[PDB]
């Protein structure tokens, strides 16, 4: 049976492993049929997977929303921890231009509560920080929603240091999203002592010697190697909930399978051995 684990300390609990919704909406031409977008949300909770997440900025004015909206209907919310985000505000060839204004951050909140079809969301995140406007008043605006019950939790995506321990002074924050892989590691020297010192869960988020020293070891613990990498992974600790996506179901449960997987800190070591932005102040 699927794991639980308390992501954050406020009280957030999670399957151990969650669910990408990103990759249902597809692209602007060949994508995914509601039907099957739909299906793969129910089979994920089927396989015990209650943590979905999602973005306002992800398919089509909302569109990504849109469908685990309507995949809820069919599913018992309130077993299920919606995650979703804000702030990113438009993408071009200039890149990304992140909004954080407390104003931007009540009507991104209304608009993904109207399109998920919700009354609250229980995980909101700041999906890139405004460098405009200090860390503080960004948060400020969703302390506000948490108490109004609009929002549960708080998350952050990609902040550096300085954001993190100046957005938790504010409110505490319950999770960071961040890329943590294998080949990845970035996060460990700073990101994640300091999410181990304020108690913020972390949630990862999407020569050839190399590849047969991997699969051989995968070989040797009987699973895939995406399931290896995952596995990996997962076992970086109990405050560490990785949210893979995909758009087909096979994918989906040799996704799951990975939890079957049980690694010694001798057989992570071998794994891994085996594989060489401020907010101003005030």
């Amino acid at each position: 049976h699927m794991p639980r684990v308390k992501l954050g300390t406020q009280g957030l609990e999670v399957s151990k492993l969650g669910f990408g919704c990103m990759g249902l909406s597809g692209d602007y031409n060949d994508a995914l049929p509601e039907e099957q977008g739909i299906a793969v949300i129910k089979e994920a909770f089927n396989c015990g997977i209650t943590f979905f997440d999602t973005s306002d900025i992800y398919g089509e004015n909302g569109s990504n929303e849109e469908l685990l909206g309507k995949a809820l209907k069919q599913l018992p919310r309130e077993k299920i921890q919606v995650g979703t985000k804000f702030g990113i505000h438009e993408i071009g060839f200039s890149g990304v231009k992140a909004k954080g204004t407390p104003d931007y951050v009540r009507s991104c909140c209304e608009a993904s509560l109207k399109r998920l079809d919700v009354d609250y969301i229980d995980l909101f995140y700041i999906h890139r920080i405004d460098t405009t406007v200090p860390i503080e008043i960004t948060m400020g605006e969703l302390k506000k929603l948490v108490e109004e019950g609009k929002i549960k939790y708080v998350g952050l995506s990609e902040a550096s240091p300085d954001t993190i321990r100046r957005a938790h002074a504010v409110h505490p924050v319950t999770a960071l999203q961040i890329e943590y892989s294998l080949w990845t590691r970035d996060i460990e020297d700073e990101i994640v002592p300091l999410c181990r010192q304020l108690g913020i869960g972390i949630v990862p988020y999407s020569n050839k010697q190399i590849y047969y020293r991997i699969e051989a070891l995968s070989q040797k613990h009987g699973c895939t190697p995406v399931q290896l990498a995952l596995a990996w992974v997962l076992h970086q600790g109990e405050d560490v909930v990785p949210i893979p996506g995909t758009t087909k179901i096979k994918n989906l449960h040799n996704n799951v399978g990975a939890l079957k997987v049980k690694l010694t800190k001798e057989d992570l070591k071998e794994i891994s051995d085996a594989v060489p932005a401020n907010t101003p102040p005030l």
